[PDB]
């Protein structure tokens, strides 16, 4: 079974230090502001698991999602700015997790199947994303065929689907609307589900 | 689910610079005349989607058919002779279309749904289609293996299933046939569905 | 759905120059007399589709059953000795076929879906069938690590399960049953589904 | 169909001289005790075949589970000690068989769809597991790069699912809740099914 | 050995359907002149031996050089304008061919072993070479992923080194110089030997 | 070092059961009489060491040479038509071996080093080499892709160079030639040392 | 012909967006001071050629030896922090570099052919190079598993021998003693050559 | 430069977790008496440094040579069955190390340039070297694809040839007449060097 009638996903058996996936965008990633929503199906939830991470050679932590043992964290700019919900984290079942930021006047927000769950100001004001980034699902920018890899323990094992990442903040009802029964035709622009290139890496598997 | 009892299909889960499909015929693609089926499923269209493409090393636009937003354009010889449905595809549903051709007295057709829907006249009239060239589906005959790959722009995201080709003009009841509900044991003879070869590269995949 | 109560299959999706499977018995194929079944489903039957073939150095013949247009024909030895059945076998349905045979005199039988359809006797009487050959699945022996060679005409395109050899003849009670909807646990000794190693190559594939 | 809600699982095809999966622990394997349950449905089962193996390089036979026939031997520490269930096995239908020992003075037992069926005291007493060794499924150490070189009549043919090794012996409560009807999120710490590495070899395949 | 002190080779052990090697330049190909030379060392001439093409895919034949027997022929915008020296190549030799062009006034020019051996006026006049083609040595563009496809008539066998081209028509001084004993550190800035990105396919090797 | 300035061989590290070389001919392989050629540089000579070997679906056995103990033995059409040299053969020490055949009259010869070692009349008198078959040197027709399969005492050790085969009986002064201190770039039309492919499997590897 | 007794090297026959080398020293990289020289052969040097680069995920630029066009530049630290050798390098002449750090006070020193060439002080006073970075030569660190991913610019082109790092500053006389003659088996203790695991990637391959 | 006149050796280039060659012996190694020596050229040695190794599951030291220091080790049987010489090794010269043993009344002995190093008496005596065990070359045991690897610390790093193993032991006359400059030539029967099969592993490559 699929979450909201999209009919491909991702799997990740296992966490190991060569499991991860990785996202080609088609235009630069440089962003005044942004959304990005997904779906998560969590078999088990550690200190600190990976969703998916955008970072550059001078800063890793350009955006970061992940799950605590009850918390989703949302991460831009560094690790100093960071938005958390409270307890709203399950193992096992489908949810949604859509955030936006604006770089305006600092704007973040974090929904949960469909609801708002954290807000705050003032969050990385007057920043700008860079260009020439990478951009991974369940994993964090580290070294390929290099070294001994990725740290096996901030990697994630689950289902992924419906990653899509928007230039502007959406509003409301497109909000809602992303999380709904017929929501999986409906795919950003920066990255969209089915169109942009995803390649998984050492074990993962598209599924139909 | 796919449609008219057929059993296996290919995916395209992304469209990218590297993915395609190769049909190797068993017999020479000379023809003066032919006939053309496929059951297509788009997830996105562009200003111009290929759906399959024959061409040689002097004329890479012998044959070929894509889609143009809500549009249906079949090509035969070049770009001055095609011939343009205008509002008969939708997205994420399964659609018929099959073309006909004869050049005898440059008679082109298009059908789509069991439906006539274009029809031209001194359409490549005395024009031979030559042999000895490369056929593709999903992507425009290009630099496959080296060099700087396909256009992304060009390529296709979806699901293709049936994909006939014949020696002559069927008629109309053959036509309506081909898209029966019981319709995917009829093959044609230079491709048929299951007897041919057909290798999808780059990530392209059997749902079979 | 899967023909009697097997939960693996094999699948052709189409006939080339380099698709087939092969088999590796863990027991000597010196035979006195043997018998073997198998399930088909066939998509498009040609001149001569082979369905298994085992075949030595000096003889490339030694044992063969194939498909010709609506007749089944076993070999045991060579070309001159076979044996023919008429209006057998159809397209896209699954159905059963096990042959039988005997060197003390030269009994040799077919059954089609659990009936008798042919019989002779004195055929390849006194002959031994070899040890040390090669055998096969869906191709007939030929140069297979040269890129090819396989002949393209001969090749199957469908789905193969079940497939078991014996050591003896079986009994009638036992050829019932073997056919029966509660048949695929039973395995033969010299080869067994689910036990005996095949490899499918070429793009063969097994549908679990 | 799978047992008790778990949504992946290993299929080994066949037993040939090169099939097996291997599981790669977190944490070392030094226990004083330890439990270890399994789902397994056996397609057949000769006069030894291994389910998984821990061995070292002095002592091949420091943990071993494996089925004769109708029965369960559990081996701990060597030949010389084991436990033998009698004939609670069958083929073909999916069963849980855990096991616990204790170092203390070398309480094991075994356990067989949620009831005892054996146990036995004083057994490698004051024996500790010690560390550094090769875990496997479906197979023993014999080597990998040999060209093949594993033994096939040892060698495991079916499915598998829900291997997980606890570092102390389980409760009869916890036992008859891992046997459960939703006991595939209980999860052991030294091996987890879904959490830790397991990665098939030689055919074996993953299914969902 | 090898000639004017280059450390490098590419060896063409055979001519087949496979074998060629291609080149990735830096910048952009768009060029009003142009010069290129090489050094080759033949094994077997025939009928049109390529040793290096730049094609477009609506022009396969923007610029090439082959050898013709023993004779040199070098075309430029199309087959009909071509530039044939004669009687200036032999076999198993180290020999340096350069030509250089403009497209002011269509000035060509072929240079064997420093010494001027063609010239010709009013070829391609006011013609530009496109942007966006496939560059390669030893076989013309299409036929890749066919499974073969090239041509074999037309590959290339024996050895290359020191591929350079320039944006300009050399002077007499520096093609004389590109010649010499101690030329192997002169390299083009459009493509340079040990500079540029050239891997070889299909059976070709570097050597040293 | 390398005899008659041939600038490439073949190498054969060692005996196995995957090692061997194949040849593909441009041209057919149907003739009426034949000359082949090769150098030969052997470590280790057993009862039967393959060198070249000619065969087709129904006769393994078309044409075949190889060396015994202390003898060279030539055979064309079968077993028992075989042409057979004394003690003219060494181990560690390049030679050239050279034999025609004829099928007018059945005339058979052996040359070593030059000079003529046997001669044999109505040998496979009126016969025709048949085509489309196999030829590989160093092994024996057999299957590859099954996994080894190569009977390992009928392999090769040591290096080859200058394989060439004619399409006519050459003449006296022609063989002389061919063995001379100048003759690597005759070469022969049917197969031709640098010109054909000769694709080396499972250990051979190209030296230069 | 190699530097001074080495009988190894690695060759960069080209520079892309692939081409690199990666070091897997055995003991940790945490160091308070040391030395490292190396052999090094330029082809092309550029704005600036990495020769070797070791950093870690906060900080990309711990240490760094690259060449700008006539001149030496090592970077320990930062950017800011940069010692500048000048009119000491040339193209394809070997030649020898070794450089020292003491953190205790900040002494840098840069050696070219046994020659002391800069000294600087008060440079990353109090630093301590951190452990778990990634080590590389030939390139920096930017990406591998993401389709190249490596700027093109900054890569290297030649050949590279004797790279040593020892954890400790060198005193002068084994500075000289290390570029003699007889300086090759004068091997470090966190990287040797030869003992040492060196694999190279996208194209860069050893000789001998 | 190699030693005794070989034309061929094998290259340990580091000392990695992934580095060996295997050794496919044709007959059982099952032996009452042995001799077996190699040509080694050791860059530089560690506590305990492999040469080769034979073992068995229950056993896997029943036959060893390695170095320690400036020592050598010969073990037989086990560990507490060694025979050690003293200041016989060095590092960058090739030297020949022979050694023979005899189960009948125990005697081994070691041979270092043909001179007689070590003797003893009553080793392993009654003693008989089991059959079916793995032989490699470099490194001691198993564990090449996922047991996690080998030790680092025991491998090797240099040059190996000229490996043989006898059946008896070797006279006097015979073992000086193996460390000759023409013994390149006469090898073993159970293991001869150009005739045996050996497969290097992990980064180990054939050097001519
Ligand atoms: C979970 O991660 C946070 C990171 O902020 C850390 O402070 C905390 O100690 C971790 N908790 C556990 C139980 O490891
Ligand atoms: C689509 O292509 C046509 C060419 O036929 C061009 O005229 C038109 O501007 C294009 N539209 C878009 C939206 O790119
Ligand atoms: C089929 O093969 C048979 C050989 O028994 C041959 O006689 C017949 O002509 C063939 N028919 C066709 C249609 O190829
Ligand atoms: C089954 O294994 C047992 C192990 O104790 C041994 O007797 C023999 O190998 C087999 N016995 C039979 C009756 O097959
Ligand atoms: C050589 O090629 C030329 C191409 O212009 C052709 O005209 C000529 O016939 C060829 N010669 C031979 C002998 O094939
Ligand atoms: C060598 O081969 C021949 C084949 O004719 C055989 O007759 C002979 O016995 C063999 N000799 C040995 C020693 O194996
Ligand atoms: C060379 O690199 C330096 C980096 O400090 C830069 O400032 C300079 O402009 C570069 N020179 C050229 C010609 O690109
Ligand atoms: C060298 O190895 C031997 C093995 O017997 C060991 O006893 C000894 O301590 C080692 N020496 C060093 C310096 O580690």
């Amino acid at each position: 079974w699929l979450p909201a009638g999209c009919e491909t996903a991702i799997l990740f058996p296992m966490r190991s230090k060569k499991i991860f996936g990785s996202v080609h965008p088609v235009r630069p990633m440089r962003l005044e502001s942004f959304s990005a929503c997904i779906w998560v199906k969590a078999t088990d939830v550690l200190n600190k698991t990976i969703l998916f991470s955008y970072g550059t050679k001078r800063n890793p932590y350009e955006i970061q999602l992940y799950l605590s043992y009850q918390s989703i964290v949302f991460v831009v700019g560094g690790e100093e700015n960071k938005l958390v919900a409270e307890a709203m984290v399950s193992l096992g079942r489908w949810t949604h997790l859509c955030g936006t930021w604006n770089s305006e006047e600092g704007l973040t927000s974090l929904w949960v199947n469909g609801e708002l769950a954290a807000t705050t100001v003032e969050m990385a004001t007057g920043h700008i994303v860079p260009e020439g980034g990478i951009l991974q699902i369940g994993q964090e920018k580290n070294g390929c065929c290099v070294g001994g890899g990725f740290d096996e323990t901030l990697a994630f094992s689950g289902r992924l689907t419906g990653f899509n990442i928007w230039d502007s903040v959406l509003s409301n009802e497109e909000i809602r609307e992303t999380g709904g029964a017929e929501s999986c035709h409906i795919r950003g622009n920066i990255v969209g589900w089915g169109v942009t290139e995803i390649q998984p890496h050492g074990g993962a598997q598209y599924v139909s």
